[PDB]
């Protein structure tokens, strides 16, 4: 199941929506690659059942210019189940709409065999391991190039709030990382390994990403743009100290629910003004609607001077 959702509200409080479900849809067909097209590099990253690969992808948005892509495509074992979510996903993603700071879709394999999702490639790779290899060449990394990528986050999140989406997973391991410093939201779950990363916490069938989420999804489960704006601060968090876990040292446990619950705030990490820092706590207030939202964010990050 993909992280990332429509959403449709119906009320004015928190808890009065319901999650789109693209199952019943058609599939555009204008949106079908030719699979032969597709020269397989090697895994970039691998979930339980499915995987991101690096490919060569010819004639796929200009014609004698082969690129670089990502394909999300599902593990060896694939039962009918499996492919419905996937294209499910693909569907959403193809009534989004593209934009320059979220990993976009570019075409699609579905008709004969196996189900391919071609994305943007992005040399770089993730945004966390991205800032961690530059905590040696940091003054090579400064703080406009911090300040701009937590701009082009904000920006990415109006685009999905535009949209009516919502993403349950918001964190600096699900950004990804291009030519000119560019940073693309993005969300793999059917293709990350989701547990002997030790940042989700298995659940019954859910496995949450429990350090970035706000109270209501901790507690009620509930996932507005609103929680989104929590995770955007703990995302902050991670790029304003280059990476490091969030609540360093504390171990998600019962006693960290409490803390949550609580009102417990992470303190000024080492790279980040006052008033960056003013910013994150106001994204961590308790009562969702006392957050700022994600127009407000992206406006003010206009301090890149
Ligand atoms: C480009 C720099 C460059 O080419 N490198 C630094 C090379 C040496 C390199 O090894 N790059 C790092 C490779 C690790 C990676 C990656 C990666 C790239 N793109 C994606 N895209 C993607 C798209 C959609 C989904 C979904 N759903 C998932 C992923 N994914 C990954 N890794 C997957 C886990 C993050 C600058 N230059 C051209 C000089």
């Amino acid at each position: 199941e993909s992280q990332l959702q429509m959403v449709q509200v119906t009320g004015s409080s928190d808890n009065e929506y319901f999650y789109v479900d693209f199952r019943e849809y058609e599939y555009d067909l204008k949106w079908e690659f030719p699979r032969e097209n597709l020269e397989f590099g090697k895994v970039l990253g691998s979930g339980a059942f499915g995987k991101v690969m690096n490919a060569t992808a010819y004639g796929i948005s200009k014609t004698g210019v082969s690129i670089q892509v990502a394909v999300k495509m599902l593990k060896e074992k694939a039962d009918s189940s499996e492919r419905e979510a996937l294209m499910s996903e693909l569907k959403m993603m193809t009534q989004l709409g593209s934009h320059e700071n979220i990993v976009n879709l570019l075409g699609a394999c579905t008709l004969s065999g196996p189900i391919y999702l071609i994305f943007e490639y992005c040399c770089y790779g993730d945004l966390l391991n991205y800032l961690r290899s530059k905590r040696e060449k940091f003054s090579v990394l400064t703080f406009e190039d911090l300040l701009c990528f937590a701009y082009q986050v904000a920006k990415g999140m109006e685009f999905l709030e535009f949209k009516s989406c919502v993403h349950r997973d918001l964190a600096a391991r699900n950004v990804l990382v291009t030519h000119g410093k560019v940073v693309k939201i993005c969300d793999f779950g059917l293709a990350r390994d989701i547990m002997s990363d030790s940042n989700y916490v298995v659940r019954g069938n859910a496995r949450l990403p429990v350090k970035w989420m706000a109270p209501e999804s901790l507690f009620e489960g509930i996932y507005t743009i609103k929680s989104d704006v929590w995770s955007y601060g703990i995302l902050l968090w991670e790029i304003f100290s280059l990476g490091v876990n969030p609540y360093p040292g504390i171990p998600v446990d019962a006693n960290f629910y409490k803390l949550i619950q609580n009102g417990f705030k992470m303190d000024q990490p080492f790279y980040a003004t006052e008033e960056i820092y003013i910013i994150m706590q106001s994204c961590w207030a308790f009562d969702s609607r006392k957050r700022p939202s994600f127009p407000n964010l992206t406006s003010f990050l206009g301090c890149q001077l």
